[PDB]
């Protein structure tokens, strides 16, 4: 139907019908007369899986014949969504499928539907590490992602009487298609125990075992026939484990607890100590496989050339110390030389400055789970600050503040401090946000070491974020420029020169209008709610949090209904809001802020002297699935992050990609968009960093701006008496306290600006031509948002290695 | 290579060779360069697989379409072993296969050995449900299997210092190519709760739900195109489960644990909740499974006409209160009219009198977790009783011996007493065995509805236990009588015309000695054991227990060598005498028995006086497949229970149909063995029936027989002292103890008849033409034992459907 979609050849699509059949057939062991929607995806799946088979196998052939520098990408959260379209995406195989599905009398749309989102992660972090994989594969690294399969994703979450409830995400229940499993190559990882010093070194003993068994998926590069692994594994008690019988066999599920579930909470560390197990299962299982692989490529000098490691955030941390256990213990490495070969082959991204997201393990836990690591981390720490001693003799204070052991009631490992110590290289993940760790968090380490220090600005693939879930807008772009830009992303710049053209404002202003009335209709069918398609669609979709100040947009909503309330003759820009989002299940407050969003919603959305003009909804069980839809079909993109907050978003870029406009605070990678787009492109309201400090120097009081503002004291006047909760009149006591005498974001500092600005939003809006002009020159330059630049930066920076377009043959 | 195993055309076997490399490419993803033996395995399974899928969607399609009676066989066991060998056995593929994988480089006799056996049941009666699944599926009946997919199956048996270790049976580690997850089918079952009394009846509410999702496994039948269903169910948590958040997921473990593991007792009743729990579960699934199908065909008058559920044993025993509360809560159906339904649907087969095996589950433990069904039960119990007391009016004790309550301490439910009420037949599985149940233990029901008590004298299949175990006895036979007698096991008779023989009679004979040599070098290889291949082979294989009397076999053992070291020699027949099966965990004689077997083994094998003509070999892990290769091999089968106490048996079967004499006891199946090959063809010692209960009467005094027999004495002294444990010389005092002072099973009773009864097998072998021809005339009459003859008298007796041998069209 649409030439990025690919060709559909006879030849081909008779071979996809066929093989359909046949594995309608022998695979799934039904007949046509009582299949139904599920059985035809998973035939189309095993249809599609079948073409991935001979190009993943002669990949990893080529890698074990050429001996590349490889790449491991070690984390503990890997947000893939659905795997089918993107798969047909990089295979060229949409169109083909679409006609053969079409003439078997089936809609292929209708089968995507079924597959499960692996929900693997929380949201940014976990999902730029399955761009990263995208990316990677494209630009022909010999690169493999390093995780967890959990049993349970992140939760589903249902609202009940506008109250966020969890319920258990059983992504496996039909089984996945995309995985296979690899028992074959099952790893003991040890636990507990206690240390011997013997004659010829430390040997740690007593544990217990637990096996490490993998499962590998297939990561296909857009067209250049490259597939890459991700292999992610499950945790398998031994045989004789705990071997009256029956309870022993019972107790198995103690072991294979590890990969039971994804802890849920978005930057917040919970010091628990499963999650701690979860840590060392991956970092030990992955580290023998990484070893083995080098030994069948006793000279481990060689192992920095030919491995690297990349520790997504601190989470993997204890790569550092298992990797000197193996080299010192089992290896018999000096030392130094182990030393050496860890830091070069390690590097570390910092994903947030979030004191409460910080990883501080308590040494009582790593005492007794990991009592050898506990040992070489000392060591390291005393190594290391010898040498801050020699660099800055007599600085005690700055001794203190360096070691990686943290003083106080209980003494914790700094695991920041660990990765920065034991890594060639530490980024930050957006230019605002590496400069920051250069002044603040980590300027001791900045000034001991500053060739460490790199900023690698963040990306989203645009094979799903733009050609899958934005085919219209793909379509029309490629009319007037070709098909190169979706794995060269910087060539969008060429559409500044239609800027003025009359048929590409009108075909992008179409294309944004289809995606309107598909959203609208998805609503209605799936949540039977009824949304006005010619209103400015105004969306905040993020995990649910303090700092990202879901709040100030409800302030705005608020403000908006009351001004209507006011003067309900007076015409405003109708608008629907739509917020979505899931709460860690223990954060109370992200908890409220969902009800409160809901409860403007029940207010809101039957006042009749409202109408159409005003809509608030919120948007249930956001995931990456539901984000596909959402964001293609936006206008105007919230990104109100408190300046210093957000290291970078990646929601942001991705609104960018799809034609919104953005509003926003210069936080994160907002600040190289807006430089990217001009600023007179870009909605920019509140405080910078800068601002912040000064405020936060002279004392944050709130109290001020509600006796300066009549429409905020308005607000918090409804609020407090019980307008947006009648049966709970106190309902909402929590948030206006927070508010009022602990807000650690400071929501009214950026009232006045955030209700002006959104103003301006709203009389551009009421220009078509002219909004579009602006949305133009917006995708035009959203190029530097790709992330294949963002991981040839890495390649070239970081890993030491060159990325390629070149494609393997068929 | 053999004519019994088919053909192997050119067509095919290019066919399964593509198939196969198609399988190895797409399905497992490997090459041939890094391909391992398991990989050939799993491509062999799945190129087999594949020949199964169109006969399996064309047997049931033909079942929906003519819709004939249904019968369901309920059983908490299901000891299925291998299934390659199986399946190419019924299909028909077994040469072609042997062909295309010689082609391809590869042994598939080395392949076989790579499947795990599927070991869901402890023994007899969990091999029993297999071989009559296997021949429902011959006969051409519409015959479902239905129990639980256990996780983990029978204990793996390690010995270490002579003692039984157990190990868990991980049997689904690389996955099961058999099975296909139906989770499209999955159904609810509910558990704890109370009962409310409305105006329009009971109702269970408040119940916890656990989800029962079914497996289904393909039974071929022997070459008639036939494919039926075994339906194995497998429990998993709602996603709402417990829904802090993580301990809730984790909980979830608490609900999947009643399919985690199988109950490893045989012939012992074990009260714990759990296995009341597996109970249920199985029960509740498979009863709504039923209902769909036969609405899915208001009318349950038509419902007997219907369906058939045949109760293994008392295990799913619960089918009968279930049934009433569907038909009486559910369905709306007045009592009188349910319990007519539900009697001329179920019947029951009882296969043990051991009073320790009787299912008595005390009524607290109903009470909480099934709390309708104890309802139930007691208005069965009084409905029962008034027909009693009308029947033997005044006959109060009458009254207390029927009851399905049983008073005392604790009161308990008798589930046989459940079963016989609610059943239109009752069936006990040997001749003497249905006697006893009419004297003895179900006396009182036999003289209320004498009607109801049948006999269906257990059998084999010979597919498993003659053509796939012993192809070379299978084709000897073949090239005389042709091959109709694999499916019509009577045809055997026609090999009375062959004893006198002379080519016969070599042929049976080498045939014998191949296997012989086969097994030795199976042992040396896998076990580093050197056997005597010319030494008589006298094997006892089956669980440990008292009543089986390995203890017996023990003492003849230590007779014969103490024997030799009076009178070393003097000549005397070799032997070589093997002795295996597993001990339930928690049954300590059974355990120490296995201890004294390897301590005798300690001493006579290393002995220098003795050489190689006395060896103890105690085979480890015995189970399905180590019986198909130790049981053609064998010479003499033991069989030697105290007569009363078997009853049937199934090992002695598969020994006279490979060509071994039987020693043994008039017990079980072997008093029907003798009468069909004539007592001068059987080697029959001991008590019978009537002499057990005479001593009974009299009193057993252990004493008598030591004090009367002094090589009796001199054994028991042996033990005693520490001979056969000189390190701890009290060792086996418990063994001691209990043969002198309390042996239910009279050992010493037998032990002068049996060791004469030796002398006759020995002074036979010494004639190899003589014992050869005995052997004839045993492998001639072994034809009634075909489980065949017993399904097709279940089928006329019981089920009231007709057998087919008719082929469904390919
Ligand atoms: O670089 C990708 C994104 O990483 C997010 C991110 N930083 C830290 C986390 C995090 C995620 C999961 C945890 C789990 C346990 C403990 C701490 C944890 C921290 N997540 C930032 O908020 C985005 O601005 C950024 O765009
Ligand atoms: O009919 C098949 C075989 O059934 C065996 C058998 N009877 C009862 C059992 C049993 C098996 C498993 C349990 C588990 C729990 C409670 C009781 C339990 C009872 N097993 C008999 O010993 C054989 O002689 C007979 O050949
Ligand atoms: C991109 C994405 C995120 C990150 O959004 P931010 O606005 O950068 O926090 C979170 N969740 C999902 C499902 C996403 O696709
Ligand atoms: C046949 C069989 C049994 C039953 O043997 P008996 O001698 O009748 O107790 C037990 N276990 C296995 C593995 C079998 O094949």
């Amino acid at each position: 139907q649409i030439s990025v979609r690919g060709l559909a050849g006879v030849e081909n699509v008779t071979e996809l019908k066929k093989n359909f059949n046949r594995h309608l057939h022998f695979t799934l062991v039904k007949d046509r007369n009582v299949a139904t929607p599920r059985d035809y995806y998973f035939a189309l799946a095993h249809t599609v899986r079948d073409h991935l088979v001979g190009r993943w196998i002669r990949t990893q052939q080529h890698y074990y014949e050429k001996d590349p520098k490889r790449i491991y990408y070690l984390s503990l959260e890997f947000y893939m969504g659905r795997t089918l379209q993107n798969t047909m995406v990089n295979l060229a195989l949409e169109n083909a499928c679409d006609e053969a599905t079409y003439q078997l009398g089936l809609d292929m749309e209708e089968l995507e539907e079924i597959e499960e989102d692996a929900g693997l992660g929380n949201g940014g972090l976990g999902r730029l590490a399955a761009c990263f994989l995208d990316s990677m594969a494209t630009l022909g690294l010999a690169a493999y992602g390093y995780g967890i399969r959990y049993e349970f994703g992140i939760f589903n979450q249902k609202i009940c009487g506008g109250w966020q409830m969890e319920e258990a995400d059983d992504w496996l229940r039909y089984g996945n298609p995309w995985e296979k499993a690899r028992p074959e190559f099952t790893l003991p990882v040890h636990f507990y125990g206690r240390v011997e010093h013997t004659s010829q070194g430390a040997k740690w003993v007593d544990t217990q075992v637990v096996l490490a068994m993998p499962y590998d998926t297939p990561v296909p590069g857009y067209r250049n026939n490259v597939v890459n692994t991700m292999r992610l594994w499950s945790a398998k008690a031994p045989n004789d484990f705990n071997l009256g019988y029956i309870q022993a066999v019972l107790d198995r599920n103690l072991a294979e607890n590890i990969s039971r579930v994804l802890y849920p909470n978005d930057n917040f560390f919970e010091g628990k100590e499963l999650r701690l197990k979860q840590e060392y299962f991956v970092v030990a299982a992955t580290l023998q496989d990484i070893i083995r692989r080098f030994k069948s490529s006793t000279n481990f000098d060689a192992f920095p050339d030919k491995v690297a490691i990349q520790l997504n955030d601190t989470h993997p941390s204890l790569a550092i110390p298992e990797l000197m256990r193996v080299l010192v213990d089992l290896e018999r490495l000096d030392w130094d030389k182990a030393w050496e070969v860890t830091v070069k082959t390690c590097a570390y991204t910092n994903h947030t400055v979030l004191p409460e997201a910080l990883e501080r393990w308590p040494v009582h836990l790593l005492e007794t789970l990991l009592p050898r690591h506990l040992q070489i981390i000392y060591e390291i720490n005393q190594r290391f600050l010898n040498r801050v001693a020699a660099a800055f003799p007599g600085d005690v204070d700055r001794l203190r503040r360096m070691s990686l052991v943290e003083e106080g009631a209980v003494k914790r490992i700094n695991m920041a401090h660990l990765c920065i110590a034991g890594s060639h290289a530490v980024n930050g993940v957006a230019r605002i946000h590496s400069e920051i760790l250069k002044k603040t968090i980590f300027k001791d380490f900045y000034e001991l070491e500053p060739h460490k220090f790199q900023n690698k600005t963040n990306g989203i693939t645009p094979r799903r974020w733009l050609v899958l879930c934005n085919p219209g807008l793909a379509e029309i772009i490629a009319e007037r420029i070709g098909e190169e830009y979706i794995s060269d992303l910087d060539q969008l710049r060429k559409l500044l020169s239609y800027v003025d053209d009359e048929a590409f404002i009108r075909d992008v202003a179409k294309v944004k209008q289809e995606n309107k009335l598909k959203f609208a209709a998805y609503l209605e069918r799936e949540y039977k709610v009824h949304i006005n398609p010619n209103s400015l669609f105004d969306v905040q979709v993020k995990r649910i949090h303090e700092y990202k100040r879901q709040l100030l947009n409800c302030l705005h909503v608020i403000t908006l209904y009351n001004r209507i309330k006011k003067e309900p003759n007076k015409f405003v820009v109708p608008r629907t809001v739509m917020i979505g989002g899931k709460a860690a299940p223990g954060y109370h407050m992200a908890k409220m802020i969902i009800k409160l969003i809901t409860a403007i919603g029940d207010v809101v959305n039957h006042d009749p002297v409202v109408g159409d003009r005003l809509r608030v909804i919120f948007l249930e069980n956001y995931r990456v699935s539901l984000a596909e839809k959402v964001i293609p079909a936006a206008d105007l993109s919230e990104q109100i992050s408190t300046a210093g907050t957000e290291a970078s978003g990646t929601g942001n870029m991705k609104f960018m990609l799809n034609g919104a406009l953005t509003i926003g605070t210069m936080d994160g990678a907002n600040v190289e968009m807006a430089e990217e787009a001009g600023e007179e492109n870009f909605f920019i309201f509140g405080m910078r960093v800068e601002d912040v400090d000064r405020l936060d120097q002279r004392g944050y009081n709130a109290q001020e701006y509600y006796d300066r503002i009549p429409e905020l004291r308005q607000i918090i006047e409804q609020l407090s008496s019980g307008f947006f909760s009648p049966k709970q009149p106190d309902l909402f006591k929590d948030i206006v306290n927070m508010l009022m005498h602990h807000d650690r974001f400071k929501v009214f500092a950026d009232y006045e600006e955030y209700v002006k600005c959104q103003e301006r939003v709203s009389a551009l809006y009421k220009n078509p031509r002219e909004w579009t002009r602006m949305v133009i020159r917006n995708i035009a330059t959203s190029g530097k948002f790709s992330s294949d630049r963002t991981i040839a930066q890495y390649a070239r920076e970081i890993w030491g290695v060159e990325p390629s377009r070149q494609r393997l043959p068929a």
